[PDB]
């Protein structure tokens, strides 16, 4: 309903405007999984985000920034602070889905009117972007993804989302 899935790299880029969304720690380790990936092709967006990670600490958490990529003009990264550091050392399954959710929340009243970094940065209506994410939470952080599925499913009607397998 909500969601619409798709296979493929969410990495390879894409011809429309749109906000890639993943998941994040308090910690400031873009360390691994898609989160490293975007480390590497990105700089100027990590800087941003280990730069507001020591700023901000675990003050983080349920909370979501709109950083750019700098590389494209029409990709958003949006990172969602659910856990207070990367690896193996996460934070329980149960907070990690609240934490994911109450993040959500601080994205979708955003568009409907975190984006100190945006200012010049932001080429299109922030309604037109597109929102991307990989099955956030079902790799390092080990949240299956269907528990994951359902807190976007309930977001429908208020955002709805292209999920890449
Ligand atoms: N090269 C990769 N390329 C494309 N997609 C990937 C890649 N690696 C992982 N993915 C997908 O990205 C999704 C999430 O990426 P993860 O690496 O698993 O990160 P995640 O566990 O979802 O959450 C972020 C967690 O990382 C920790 O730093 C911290 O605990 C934070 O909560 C997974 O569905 C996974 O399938």
């Amino acid at each position: 309903s909500n969601i619409t899935y798709v296979k493929g790299n969410i990495l390879k880029p894409k011809s429309y405007a749109r906000i890639l969304i993943h998941s994040c720690n308090c910690n400031g380790s873009w360390g691994g999984g898609i989160a490293y990936q975007l480390a590497l092709r990105y700089p100027k967006a990590e800087k941003d985000y280990v730069e507001v990670c020591e700023k901000y600490g675990s003050n983080l958490l349920g909370k979501c920034i709109l950083l750019p990529s700098y590389e494209n003009s029409d990709l958003l990264i949006c990172c969602l602070f659910t856990s207070s550091f990367g690896g193996s050392s996460h934070g329980e399954k149960q907070s990690i889905l609240n934490y994911t959710k109450l993040a959500l929340d601080k994205l979708k009243t955003f568009r409907e009117a975190i984006g100190d970094y945006l200012n010049g940065h932001i080429k299109y209506p922030i309604g037109e972007y597109k929102l991307e994410m990989p099955q956030i939470n079902s790799g390092i952080a080990g949240v299956p993804w269907k528990e994951t599925e359902r807190v976007l499913e309930e977001f429908s009607g208020d955002m709805s989302f292209t999920v890449y397998q």
